[PDB]
């Protein structure tokens, strides 16, 4: 708890931070304002139930992920100064990254307490991956992992290894723990064609937001009301390891679908052929 009052310390000069009205944050997922004191809550749900925690890797690099992470954010109001109403944008990269530090640590304590050692990842092929290479483990640094990941399906250059860990290294913190693989694990499925799908979706694929807001997708989608067949597809902080699918109607309005779980692949490849999706962000071209 040492480290973890000078954590929470760390968390409240940022909530303070960021308060100032002159910042006039328009919370809109993520809350910056509500991750942050959510995460302390848990925090003490977490230290309410407990050393058995003290040796916990994940807890410490996570808490390690966390102050390294909280710092970040005064240093940057620092630095900032006026600018903070490409420093701010930063901001938002980072209530981002904590509103996944949010659902992991989440994830790998529920109700308060580690159950890591036993995480139900959703993909089958995925968990035996993971189950033989890693097996017991919950979280993992990065390089180890890519050359399991390597064993299997080989990673063309240094550069694309990077890429993709920026794909599943979503906390940030380079590890990846069973939760960030099983949310990639989704996104990317089927288990075989992995690292293929990713490529093809979310590596030169037109349509590929990355992070969005309901809002922000509509917005994008009105410069094209007058040509319905667009759309673009995103993930959701709300609700990682999911793709919500967006587009124009020959209504001339917009509409969103979440695939419930059939692959992006697969319902792109469809939804294009009842003429759903046929011009990638309102591009001619359309893989």
């Amino acid at each position: 708890r040492r480290t973890v009052e000078k954590t929470w310390k760390l968390m409240d000069k940022v909530v303070r931070l960021c308060q100032n009205p002159k910042l006039q944050l328009k919370n809109s997922p993520p809350y910056i304002l509500d991750i942050l004191p959510d995460t302390y809550q848990h925090l003490r749900l977490i230290l309410s139930k407990y050393a058995q925690l003290s040796e916990n890797e994940y807890f410490k690099i996570y808490i390690d992920s966390l102050m390294k992470k909280s710092k970040r954010a005064i240093r940057l109001f620092k630095e900032g100064k006026e600018r903070m109403y490409q420093d701010r944008r930063n901001l938002t990269k980072l209530s981002l990254i904590f509103s996944h530090m949010l659902a992991e640590i989440k994830a790998i304590f529920p109700n308060g307490q580690f159950q890591g050692d036993n995480f139900r990842i959703t993909k089958a092929d995925a968990a035996e991956f993971w189950r033989k290479f890693f097996g017991d483990k919950t979280i993992v640094p990065w390089k180890v992992f890519r050359q399991c990941l390597h064993e299997v399906h080989q990673i063309s250059s240094g550069l694309e290894a990077m890429a993709l860990k920026s794909t599943i290294d979503l906390t940030c913190n380079d590890y990846i723990s069973v939760f960030e693989f099983d949310i990639f694990t989704r996104l990317f499925q089927p288990w075989g064609s992995i690292l293929r799908n990713w490529n093809f979706l979310a590596v030169t694929h037109p349509g590929y937001m990355a992070f969005l807001t309901y809002d922000e997708v509509k917005a994008r989608l009105q410069k094209y009301s007058t040509k319905p067949g667009s759309y673009i597809f995103r993930l959701s902080c709300t609700r990682l390891g999911q793709w919500a699918i967006g587009y124009v109607t020959g209504d001339g309005n917009i509409l969103q679908t979440i695939p419930h779980n059939k692959p992006l692949f697969q319902a792109l490849i469809d939804g294009s052929r009842e003429g759903f999706y046929l011009y990638p962000d309102g591009r001619s071209y359309n893989p």
